[PDB]
């Protein structure tokens, strides 16, 4: 069975309509199970759509709008699950399939095998030249309760096209009262297994056209075989060798390539508040999100953090590169249209736990007394250095304390904390405890005199170790 992903384009199309067609063929040709939506929009009159015969099932919605072809060749389409709906209303939407001043438009629907719409409504409207679809009993299909040709005599006034072989096959409204679902005839012995969607060829869960829920090796089951199965004799949950994950309406021993396991299911990526581990576990800290720093990938050409790039750092926990704050970044670039940074926007770094390169503070908003926006920064990697330095805090008159409360590791490079005239606490810090290697040293010069700090009461809390503090209070200790 061949699987593919849908589109989430709705009415949008490529301006070159031949390209809209090539995209359609590319996305859906040779695909049997659409994991998502089937959107056929803005397709011209003389186009070969016969490749749509590969499709047996759509999980999302089927959208057919603004097209101009005569026939819709979806003859193998058995089921629309309607997991996602068009405008959150329709599983099947067929409209405006005509072009003005040209007797070009949709004439008939090749949907003879379409007998199941699990969720959503049906919307068939304003198709100038569409015939027969008005004779269809959508009540049988949907599980939730101009001058045209005539249906063939045998079709009993319900058909998709004009011949004896275009009749609508009813699989629910023609059943015996006893049936849990669909049927293949009108007798009591003709009921399908309750797990059969579309209909069936016999009474077993292996005789279905499609599955109501999941398909476990040809059998239509309520749920996939679990990791542990109860044993009524031994009274224990025995390990199930047949255990399978859910991949849409399939039960799989192995998820497709690069997919993750979220609560027994195969997903493209972990949901919000969950993290990859390949399984999805709830987040230990703030969910991991690696970001490019100044001079890396997306920010290769960037020189400082500024108003035009600040937002690229929203929810980042790890910075791949550096974090650089220059005068042009803090105070704005008059030589361009780059205005000064909203100092409140620097709060965006409160999610950052790691910086792989260096932290270079050449400028800081003069009303910010500290670096508490970096309160959760655990590591400075120093994988790349600024003249041997991995931490540079230079010439800040506005700063009073550091307040890097989570800073536990400076993996490489030296420290340069200089000419910060009003800065205290720095002298209480035993930098050694943060350094990973012998060569790592500190340049400390012309900050507030340690004696004047003490006299003014800028001292570590009693709870702090001999290692010192980043600022005042008992939340600022090194150990
Ligand atoms: C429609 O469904 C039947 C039953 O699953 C299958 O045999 C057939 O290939 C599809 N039918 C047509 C008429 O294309
Ligand atoms: C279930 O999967 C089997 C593969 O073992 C496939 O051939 C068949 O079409 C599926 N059955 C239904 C009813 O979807
Ligand atoms: C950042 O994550 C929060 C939840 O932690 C979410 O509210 C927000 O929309 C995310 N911001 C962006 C720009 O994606
Ligand atoms: C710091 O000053 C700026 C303007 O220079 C303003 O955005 C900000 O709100 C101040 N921070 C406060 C009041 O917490
Ligand atoms: C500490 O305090 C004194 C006295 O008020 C002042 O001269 C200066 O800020 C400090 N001393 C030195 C040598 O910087």
């Amino acid at each position: 069975q061949s699987v593919c992903a849908g589109t989430e384009n709705k009415l949008s199309s490529l301006s070159d309509l031949e390209q809209q067609y090539r995209a359609l063929r590319k996305y859906y040709e040779n695909c049997e199970v659409v994991m998502g939506n089937l959107e056929i929009t803005s397709i011209e009159h003389n186009r070969d759509l016969s490749f749509l015969r590969s499709v047996r099932e759509v999980t999302g919605y089927v959208l057919v709008a603004l097209n101009q072809f005569r026939y819709l060749p979806l003859e193998n389409l058995r089921i629309i699950r309607g997991t996602k709906l068009y405008e959150d209303r329709y599983a099947l939407a067929i409209f405006l399939n005509y072009r003005k001043d040209g007797n070009f438009g949709l004439q008939e629907l090749g949907l003879k095998n379409l007998t199941e719409i699990l969720n959503g409504g049906v919307y068939v409207d304003q198709n100038k030249f569409l015939c027969y679809a008005d004779t269809i009993h959508w009540q049988d299909i949907v599980r939730n309760p101009s001058g045209c040709g005539r249906c063939h005599k045998s079709c009993t006034g319900r058909c998709w096209g004009p011949t004896e072989n275009h009749c609508q096959t009813l699989t629910r409204t023609v059943c015996a009262e006893q049936c849990d679902g669909r049927c293949y005839g009108p007798y009591v012995s003709d009921c399908c297994h309750r797990e059969c969607a579309g209909g069936c060829s016999g009474p077993k869960d292996t005789d279905c056209f499609a599955c109501m829920n999941f398909n476990d090796s040809g059998a239509c089951v309520t749920q996939c075989p679990q990791t542990f199965v109860y044993n009524p004799t031994t009274f224990q949950l025995e390990h199930n060798f047949n255990a399978k994950y859910t991949y849409g309406a399939f039960c799989v021993k192995k998820c497709p390539h690069n997919f993750v396991v979220d609560s027994s299911s195969c997903v493209r990526a972990c949901p919000s508040s969950k993290m990859e581990v390949k399984m999805c576990k709830p987040c230990t800290d703030i969910c991991p999100k690696a970001c490019d720093g100044i001079g890396t990938g997306s920010l290769m050409s960037a020189q400082t953090v500024d108003s035009s790039n600040i937002d690229k750092f929203i929810n980042c926990t790890k910075i791949n590169g550096n974090l650089i704050f220059l005068v042009t970044g803090i105070h704005g670039d008059p030589y361009n249209a780059i205005e000064a940074i909203d100092p409140e926007k620097l709060n965006v770094f409160r999610t950052v736990r790691e910086i792989t390169g260096f932290l270079n503070i050449q400028s800081w908003p003069p009303n910010m007394t500290d670096f508490s926006v970096f309160s959760n920064l655990v590591t400075i990697g120093g994988r790349v250095l600024y003249s041997g330095l991995s931490l540079l805090i230079l010439k800040q008159q506005g700063i009073t304390s550091l307040q890097f409360q989570s800073l536990k590791e400076i993996s490489a490079g030296n420290i340069y904390i200089t000419d910060n005239s009003n800065l205290c606490y720095y002298h209480t810090i035993n930098w050694t405890t943060l350094f990973s290697t012998i060569n790592q040293r500190i340049v400390i010069r012309d900050n507030r005199k340690a004696e004047n700090c003490t006299a003014e009461g800028m001292v570590c809390n009693h709870l702090c170790s001999s290692d010192g503090c980043w600022g005042p209070g008992p939340d600022q200790c090194l150990s």
